[PDB]
């Protein structure tokens, strides 16, 4: 009799329209001492999972419903239906005749199920624009355990009363009331202090009296506490796309839409309308628990097997067949024993079906010619896998362990992730759908969030319009660089305590000394941590043994009709649905293309299965550090390590991946491996006592602890641990729960003691392991990813030109990657030929010892334009001249834009016209010919300057191919430059000597030190080779204007030698 439950609230799932995050919201419900709360979002049930979980923990009853978007007529019909005369425009059916709101709440578990279904049918059958509409027809069929109200102002009853259609309003109420029932109909009354609500008040109370509808108070809250209303206003401007200054923008009137106290709400309503407040309590008593919806169940598909068999038996049979195929003349010793052990584990844990499903997917793919990758993650450690065809890496030779992948003692579920090539990953999703059902397979949702960089850009737009992007850019490009992907929080820039304060000085400078920047920043802080939009998970596919619609809410992406799921992946798996990960890889595609190029350019047919792992040529390449374009080995650091390591065998490759770990660089493990191997450093026993037990386990890695697998074996020998138990020890050591980690010492200590070890030795091993036990790599992953690295390297080493063509084709879109790769080709000696109209195809092509640029990779030119161009040439001649070109081409390819691009690229150079000439003539000529379609056009003799042509060519192609700037100026620099780049590289020059090098600048990189003062690093490449130059914070200020790519410069520097790297440190640029 003294409290109020709120039944109409909006969370942040009503995207860019609600502001109330669930944990803050439930904090307030507690402080105000209310029994229960409700959530009723706008045409979705996407946040039901988070809400149910949080309320149950914090002891509050959860009520879940939806605010539907109903349709004036049929859901299928997509014609706007206004209900009144033109003048009453702003008081009619909302969204210009599209929709009318309704409030629905789930009393029972049954009710919540029906509500999930109704929501799904709406996206499938009733989508108009961005609103998924139910209609009166749907709701009747699926209507048990739901409670409905006469609705907000934007609902039907109230819109009718506003326009004066009073009899019509009464008719609507009686319709909706019959659908649901006498007890499930309530009259909604809200007061916020405006007239539109007040005029109708008499109207509503009248209808209620006539039809005996009980009344209910609600407050339509979109935010938690009053101080926040300012923020709700900036949010609405993000959704609606209009500036704050603009008069006609959507807005709320006055800050009453918040979680009021019980006392506030009783005064406002208790005097005039008796019982509005008391009914809110009566509803809350009626709601029952929704636990059953969330109780976990077994819902994995069951694989069909031939007669006289079960899942177990068929697994055994398929394993046996696989062993024969791999080992034609008989399995080696012990292979049979490992298989039988593993099969029993899988069968005990009841996962036979899972393995068979994964196998079929790989087999179908192999038939169809889709490449599948060697292995990813932890799966390469199972023999059952290698036999079934899933994995192409043999467990037993390399020492990988089964317990890492599946642990006998623990209870969990296996996770296999599979890579398919980038282009044809799509077919796989479809095929899975075909095989298992269209109603049983779906993709999975992601919820996007606003972080620092996003919020700066939303704020600039709402304050300053579409012209605001330029300012937002300047601020965003002046933040300090990010540690993993995560970036400095917005609070951090201005708060002394936070660790990164020193780093952020530059941006703060602007905040304090510019009005506009300061205004953007203040709005931004409010817009952070809020959900912005829906998205779709990059790899996941959910599968079920039953129709998905009986378990979860679903939606259909409008563009392609794909089914997606309502809840996200942690949430789906919790109730027992199967997740599978199909990943895309682009390096798999490059491999396919280079094989095919050889078949045509030369005659060989190549099978990568039967290439030896010991090719001399591969290792010469890896050792010289020429690894641009090789999987995983691209970085500037990793190239230097490979130089020092000088690899000799496949084992050295598996290791280089795992030793550049975020720990090992600083924890200095990678310098050791290199030196121990090359006899510059001496192996060190951990302790004199323990040398001999642990000699073999650590011999491969020259005495260091590199792999997680090495750790599990150590525990076995010294402390006599079962490999299953050693597995638990690794995980616990990782998380560092101190109480457990303490207990861990007891077990380890006791075991080593019984074996007969000293107190001192026991202490030593523990001490060494803890540092090395958060930076230890999974060996299975490095073996699988090492193979792909080796294959890429072999193909580059034996067939140079054919490989580079496959590579350049894949990076057509990204013009920064293309620039890197095109310079590589030049140094290797390959000649890339300029694009051409008659002798080029869509993709780059290997023609003898050269490559011809692909037309599909010019800027602004698309697939469809080039497709048409080629057919014309096929059918109706070569293109003789520019005029002939204009005559023959169809309408689609006549665009002014396409034509100018090709002029600058050099596509018409063969035909013999000068480049500038075509450009000036192009505008008029296109029009004339296009007119006829719906000519001898003269070409002028003028040409752009060398520098400028190259600048423009770079724009369209990514780098210049026809010539190089230094060509033609190379001699000039030579006269003035005291020291050749080759000499200094060779080590001829004494350390710390003045020098005057000259060349072209490339790959300028911007860096900021701890105190925040910007500086730059660049490569001064000349005709042959280059030496790295560093311009320091002070240097960067005085001469910092000219440090931009592709500038011929003269640098005054100082020779600096360190750790086998020779570099220049410079002060003056002319
Ligand atoms: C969730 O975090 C990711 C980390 C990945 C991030 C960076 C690379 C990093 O580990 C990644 C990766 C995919 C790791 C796997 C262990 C995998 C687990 C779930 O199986 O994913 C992760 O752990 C990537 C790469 O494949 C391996 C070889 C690692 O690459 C390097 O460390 C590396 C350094 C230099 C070149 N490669
Ligand atoms: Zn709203
Ligand atoms: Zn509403
Ligand atoms: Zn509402």
């Amino acid at each position: 009799g003294s409290s109020f439950v709120h039944l109409h609230n909006h969370t942040e799932y009503s995207m860019l329209d609600g502001a109330a995050k669930i944990t803050p919201m439930l904090a307030e419900v507690e402080r105000l001492g209310m029994p229960a709360v409700g959530m009723t979002d706008h045409g979705n049930m996407f946040g039901a999972s988070e809400f149910y979980n949080s309320a149950t923990k914090a002891g509050i009853k959860p009520i879940i419903g939806v605010e539907a978007y109903i349709a004036p007529g049929s859901r299928f019909d997509t014609r706007r239906i206004l209900w009144g005369d033109p003048s009453q425009k702003a008081d009619d059916v909302s969204g210009s005749g599209s929709y009318t709101h309704l409030t629905m709440m789930a009393e029972n578990a049954t009710g919540l199920r029906n509500l999930f279904k109704l929501s799904s049918h709406a996206s499938f059958e009733g989508q108009l624009s961005k609103w998924s509409r139910m209609d009166a027809e749907l709701i009747a069929e699926h209507a048990e355990g739901i409670i409905i109200t006469t609705g907000c102002p934007s609902g039907e009853v109230q819109t009718r009363l506003r326009l004066g259609q009073d009899r019509e309003a009464l008719e609507a109420a009686a319709k909706w009331r019959e659908i649901v029932g006498p007890d499930n109909y309530f009259l909604e009354l809200m007061d916020h202090g405006l007239t539109i609500e007040r005029r109708v008040r008499d109207g509503l109370l009248e209808i209620g009296r006539a039809l005996n509808i009980p009344p209910l108070a609600t407050n339509d809250c979109h935010y938690v506490t009053r101080d926040a209303a300012h923020n709700h206003e900036a949010l609405l401007c993000v959704q609606t796309g209009k500036t704050l200054s603009d008069p006609n923008r959507f807005k709320f009137d006055g800050d009453g839409y918040y979680l009021k106290s019980a006392a506030e709400m009783r005064q406002i309503w208790d005097d005039e309308v008796p019982g509005a407040c008391d009914s809110t309590l009566l509803i809350a008593e009626r709601v029952q628990s929704y636990a059953d919806v969330w109780t976990p169940r077994d819902r994995m598909p069951v694989f069909p097997v031939p007669d006289g068999h079960d899942q177990a038996s068929w697994l055994r049979h398929e394993v046996d067949a696989g062993l024969r195929r791999r080992f034609p003349a008989g399995p080696p010793d012990g292979y049979r024993e490992r298989a039988a052990y593993e099969i029993d584990v899988i069968c005990s844990k009841g996962f036979p079906s899972y393995f068979l499903i994964v196998a079929d997917l790989i087999s179908y793919a192999r038939s169809a010619g889709i490449r599948v990758g060697p292995g990813r993650g932890s799966a390469a450690g199972s023999l059952v896998a290698y036999a079934l065809g899933i994995t192409d890496i043999d467990p037993i030779p390399h020492g990988l362990l089964f317990e890492r992948f599946l642990n006998p003692e623990r209870t969990s579920m296996p996770d296999i992730d599979i890579d398919f090539d980038d282009r044809r990953r799509g077919e796989m999703v479809r095929y899975a759908a075909d095989k298992w059902g269209h109603d049983r397979v779906a993709q999975v949702i992601t919820f996007g969030t606003i972080k620092t960089k996003a919020a700066l850009k939303d704020s600039a737009r709402i304050h300053y319009g579409q012209p605001g992007f330029a300012i937002a850019d300047r601020i965003t490009k002046a933040l300090p660089p990010a540690i993993m992907a995560k970036d400095i929080p917005l609070s951090g820039i201005t708060d002394p305590s936070h660790e990164r304060y020193k780093e952020a000085a530059e941006v703060r400078g602007l905040i304090e000394t510019d009005p506009d920047v300061r205004t953007i920043y203040q709005t931004a802080r409010g817009l952070e941590g809020l959900i912005r939009n829906a998205g779709v998970h990059a790899c996941a596919v959910i599968m079920s043994s039953e129709p998905l619609t009986e378990a979860i809410p679903l939606w259909k992406r409008p563009q392609d009709g794909a089914i997606i799921t309502g809840w996200d992946y942690p949430a789906c798996e919790a109730i027992g649905l199967l997740k599978m990960d199909f990943l895309g890889l682009r390096n798999l595609t490059i491999i396919g293309d280079a094989i095919d190029n050889v078949r045509a350019n030369r005659g060989i047919d190549l099978d990568l299965e039967s290439v030896p792992l010991d090719d001399k040529a591969t290792y010469e390449l890896l050792g010289r550090g020429d690894t641009l374009g090789v999987f995983q080995l691209d970085g500037g650091p990793m190239r230097d390590l490979l130089r020092r390591m000088q690899p000799t065998g496949f084992e050295d490759v598996v290791a280089v991946i795992a030793l550049y770990r975020p720990g090992p660089m600083g924890m200095n493990a990678h310098n050791d491996y290199a030196d121990r191997k090359n006899n510059r450093q001496a192996i060190k026993p951990i302790h004199p006592e323990l040398e001999e037990p642990l000699r073999e386990i650590l011999a491969e890695t020259y005495g260091l602890i590199v792999y997680q697998e090495q750790i599990m074996r150590i525990a076995q020998k010294v402390a006599s641990y079962s490999l299953a138990r050693a597995d638990i020890l690794r995980k616990a050591m990782g998380k560092k729960k101190r109480e457990v980690l303490e207990k861990e010492f007891e077990g380890f200590s006791d075991g080593m003691q019984a074996n007969g070890f000293s107190p001192a030795a026991i202490k030593a091993l523990w001490d060494t392991i803890l540092p090395f036990a958060d930076y230890a790599f999974n060996k299975s992953h490095a073996a699988g990813y090492g193979m792909v690295s080796y294959w890429t390297a072999y193909l580059k080493a034996n067939y140079p030109a054919e490989y580079m063509a496959g590579l350049l084709t894949s990076v057509g879109d990204d013009k920064d990657k293309a620039a890197v790769y095109l310079a590589d080709c030049r140094k290797l000696g390959i000649t890339v030929l300029p694009p051409d109209v008659n002798e080029s195809g869509l993709n780059f092509a290997s023609v003898g010892q050269d490559i011809r640029y692909g037309l599909g990779a010019v800027r602004n030119v698309g697939a469809n334009v080039v497709g048409s161009l080629l057919q014309t040439r096929n059918d109706k001649g070569k293109f003789t001249d520019f005029s002939d070109y204009l005559n023959k081409i169809d309408i689609s390819a006549c665009n002014k834009k396409v034509t100018e691009s090709l002029i600058k690229a050099g596509a018409f150079d063969s035909l013999g016209h000068a480049r500038k000439g075509l450009f000036l003539v192009h505008s008029d000529a296109v029009d004339s010919v296009l007119g006829t379609k719906k000519f001898t056009i003269k070409v002028p003799d003028d040409e752009w300057e060398d520098k400028h042509k190259l600048a423009l060519e770079r724009e369209m192609l990514g780098l210049y191919v026809s010539g190089h700037p230094l060509n033609g100026v190379a001699h000039l620099l030579a006269a003035q430059v005291d020291t050749a780049i080759p000499a200094i590289l060779d080590g001829d020059v004494p350390n710390d000597a003045q020098v005057r090098v000259g060349g072209i600048l490339a790959s300028v990189n911007r860096r900021v030190n701890k105190n925040g003062m910007p500086w730059a690093s660049a490569q001064l490449e000349d005709l042959t080779g280059g030496i790295e130059v560093m311009f320091f914070p002070h240097t960067y200020s005085s001469y910092g204007a000219d440090i931009v790519d592709d500038a011929v410069v003269l640098v005054n520097a100082k020779v600096a030698v360190r750790d086998d790297r020779i570099a220049l440190i410079a002060n003056d640029l002319t």
